[PDB]
């Protein structure tokens, strides 16, 4: 199908939204092989919303093994069997932090060991 531009402030003839309006989130969607500016009410799974100094926008997820993102370098839910700690995706939580098995993050733990 032939896109058709919408809730946008410059409307291109073969390239989608140059510039949406200044609430929607401006998203690159690929269709016949062009790339096309859409202006979104929200961002969809696999994308961030963020309000950049230009314009909001939908950024790409490229945390690896995360679900989703709550911004470029911090994942709010990680892929099944990864535990989310600082932001990142861990196959085991790291020493000093133990894992909660129902929620899948890592919290305080204990750095003594025996000797």
């Amino acid at each position: 199908t032939n896109p058709i531009c919408k809730g946008c402030l410059s409307c291109s003839k073969d390239n989608g939204c140059l510039r949406c309006q200044p609430k929607l989130f401006f998203y690159l969607r690929r269709e016949g092989m062009r790339q096309y500016g859409e202006c979104l009410q929200s961002c969809p799974p696999g994308y961030y919303g963020v309000r950049g100094p230009d314009m909001n926008r939908c950024s790409r997820c490229r945390i690896e093994n995360c679900d989703s993102c709550f911004s470029r370098d911090f994942c709010i839910k990680c892929k099944s069997g990864f535990y989310s700690h600082k932001g990142q995706c861990f196959e085991e939580c790291p020493e000093g932090f133990a894992p909660l098995d129902d929620t899948m993050v890592c919290v305080d733990g204990t750095k003594h060991h025996h000797h």
